[PDB]
C-alpha cells in the first residue's frame, strides 16, 4: 500500500531477473528459464505461473514476471501482466510494437487467463509462447475464466503469433509438483 | 528496477486520500466522471472508475487511464481502481471473510483484460456509464470480449448495470476526441 502509486514488489530472484543480462537464442532456452522462474516463485510464496518478455529474433531478457497474487494482495499481479508491465516500463513505452523497438515475445508457463488475453492485445507484443495447456492449468484447480471462442485466432487476427505446449511436460511437471508437494 | 510501479497523478491521490460516502448510483457514478475530467487535464485517458462498498457508499479506491503517460498498457482504469482497492483492504480477494461488498463503478464497459481482471478481483457489483458501442464509435477499442460477458458476470453473483450517467461520460468522450490532437488549441 502507498498513498502516490500501485506498488509491487518483486522478490529478490525476481529483481535479479530483471536486472542481469541474459540472452536466449532458443525457443526451449527463453521456456526452461521461464519454468526455472516457476520454481523460485513457488519457493518465494507465490503461485506456479512464470513469464518473461524476450526480444523475439536475438532472445535478449527484457523482463520477467511472476504471480505475485496472494503475497501482493493483488488479483491482477498475474505473471504475464507484471512481465508486459516491466518490459513496457524497461523500454519506456506503453506499446512494445512502437517504431524503433525491436519485435517481443511474451514466453510464459501457461496459456492465459481472460485478463492477461486482453493483457496480451494491448501489449504490443508480436508473439506469445505458452508451455502448459489451459486444460492443464483448469485440471489444478486454477481457472483461465471465460475466454472468448477461438483465443488463438483472436491473437493471430491482430498480428499476435501464438505458439503452445512448448516445453509443456516439464511445465506440469513443476505444477504438479506443486498440486501434491505444497 | 525492483516493483511494478504505476504513478499516481496528484488529483488521484487526492481522491484516494479523501473521506467520501456517495450513496445513489448517479452520484458514485457523478464522481467517477469528475475524475474522467481530472484525467484528460493530467495527459490520461478518457477513463475512470472506483471501487465502493456496495451497500455504505463508502469510496475505497479510485483509478483512472495512465496507459500512455504511466508507459503502462494494464494501467486501465479498472486495474488500478481494484488493484489499489485490494492494497487499502491488505487482500487480494475483495469478497474475503469480513470485507465488505465491494463495487466497481466505471466511465464505461470494461474491456476484455478489464472483464477478466472484474472476475477475479471479489468485487460483488459493476456499474458502467459509457456502452462498448460508444467508445468503439468513437475510435477506442474492448477487444474480443467473450460472448454474454454481462450474462458471464450476473452468473458468477456479479451484478451488473450500464447505461448509468451515460449522456455526461459521452459528453466527455467527444470532448476528449475534439483535444486530442499535436496542434495547440487555447481552448484545450
Ligand atoms: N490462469 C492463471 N491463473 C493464475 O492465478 C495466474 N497467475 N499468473 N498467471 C496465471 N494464470
Ligand atoms: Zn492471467
Ligand atoms: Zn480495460
Amino acid at each position: 500500500h502507498m498513498n502516490d502509486a500501485l506498488h509491487i514488489g518483486l522478490p529478490p530472484f525476481l529483481v535479479q531477473a530483471n536486472n542481469e543480462p541474459r540472452v536466449l537464442a532458443a525457443p526451449e532456452a527463453r521456456m526452461g528459464y521461464v519454468l526455472e522462474l516457476v520454481r523460485a516463485n513457488i519457493a518465494a510464496d507465490g503461485g506456479p505461473f512464470a513469464a518473461a518478455v524476450f526480444e523475439r529474433d536475438s532472445g535478449l531478457l527484457i523482463a520477467a514476471g511472476t504471480n505475485r497474487v496472494v503475497p501482493g494482495r493483488c488479483s491482477a499481479a498475474h505473471a504475464e501482466i507484471l512481465a508486459l508491465s516491466l518490459a513496457q516500463a524497461k523500454l519506456d513505452t506503453h506499446d512494445l510494437s512502437a517504431d524503433g523497438l525491436p519485435a517481443c515475445e511474451l514466453v510464459t508457463s501457461a496459456e492465459p487467463c481472460v485478463m492477461c488475453f486482453g493483457a496480451v492485445i494491448w501489449s504490443g507484443v508480436r508473439s506469445l509462447v505458452c508451455a502448459a495447456r489451459s486444460d492443464d492449468v483448469e485440471a489444478i484447480g486454477f481457472d483461465d475464466g471465460p475466454r472468448p471462442e477461438n483465443w488463438m485466432g483472436g491473437l493471430e487476427a491482430r498480428g499476435i503469433t501464438v505458439t503452445t505446449g512448448l516445453l509443456r511436460d516439464a511445465a506440469c511437471a513443476l505444477l504438479r509438483e506443486y498440486n501434491a508437494c505444497n
